[PDB]
């Protein structure tokens, strides 16, 4: 048996694509899902209740290596009463301070840096917006999983459009190195090729 | 004014969008801050000084801690195209198997209520929803959230057999607090904010 962990963040986007991999290329190793923050995952990683961890980022911790899995674009999230909406792509500098959400870990870290409500999850900033009420950012991954309603309330970045890494993080004293292979291959498996080589125009 | 309302997990995302636009208007001129929060830290912050009041999921249950009642709110089946149960029109409570259910772990009044009436731990409220949409297991799903619902999700959903299951919204705050006058204003403003149906306990409903 072994553990793997998952960020809020892209859980509910890349495991319901990964799931059904779990099933055939493998076969019957009983592999359990475990929703955790970027900062408790790591820390886990080295108490050793975890054995593997879909991270945002790199480790940059002794005692951890990380190896790259896929990119995944950010994409705004723009509600019907805003000025936005009308334009086709979100100028990186022509948003408002006063309407947009966030989460500390793995979301604000890559917004925030050129950008009343803490500790959020995604699916409420992403419902507000649904109303009628703000903006949110969104993992590329994810507006395909919106239904047709839905997918009309997103809208492109513009060049050059922030970026994040998925990549899938473990331990250098790690002793059935066989599967971390294994594993790391199913996991750019589950995802689409054409956002796993950067194309021009993504800059973090 | 700089009250300090809390929410669950299983209430933000459904209650808060509501509130919002209501809350800009009545309670003019003050300087909220909403936080997701687990019922028991939620209590442990009601003690500590630092929130002043909570939506919560159950009774408060614990010295000290009043709980005005909010609203009742009745949990539905969420059922994947590939599941047995997508046959019937309504959830037997008892002709479903454990290993396509998924549910919030062991703990939190979606759990809470749910076991004590019924792999993937350290769970989240949208990732079993949308991995039901993908066509791999059932979750259960606190009636509020269907009525945000497009017309593909809506399609796939199940009540449970009657007597339905329901929990209880109340707002709990500790009695040591000037403001009754506004937290009152909360109490009348919540239920307010959502339809009329969810007020009085209707009829085929328990807990």
């Amino acid at each position: 048996r072994l553990n793997i962990a998952v960020l809020p963040t892209i859980a509910p986007y890349l495991l319901p694509r990964v799931f059904p991999i779990w099933k055939k290329e493998l076969a019957g190793l009983e592999i359990h899902v475990s929703e955790m923050q970027t900062s408790r995952c790591l820390a886990s990683l080295l108490s050793g209740e975890i054995d593997m961890a879909i991270i945002a980022s790199k480790a940059e911790t002794e005692g951890l290596e990380d190896d790259l899995l896929y990119y995944e674009e950010f994409l705004g999230y723009v509600s019907r009463c805003e000025p936005l909406f009308e334009q086709d792509v979100i100028r990186t500098t022509e948003v408002n301070p006063h309407r947009l959400w966030l989460l500390g870990h793995c979301f604000r870290d890559q917004l925030v840096r050129f950008c009343a409500y803490s500790g959020g999850s995604m699916e409420a900033f992403m419902r507000l917006v649904e109303s009628g009420q703000g903006i949110t950012f969104i993992p590329q991954l994810t507006v395909e999983q919106l239904s047709p309603s839905q997918k009309e309330l997103v809208r492109p970045f513009g060049m050059p459009r922030p970026v994040r890494e998925v990549r899938l993080a473990v331990r250098q004293d790690y002793s059935r190195r066989k599967l971390r292979e294994q594993l790391i291959g199913l996991l750019r498996s589950a995802v689409p090729s054409d956002m796993h080589k950067l194309q021009t125009g993504q800059h973090l």
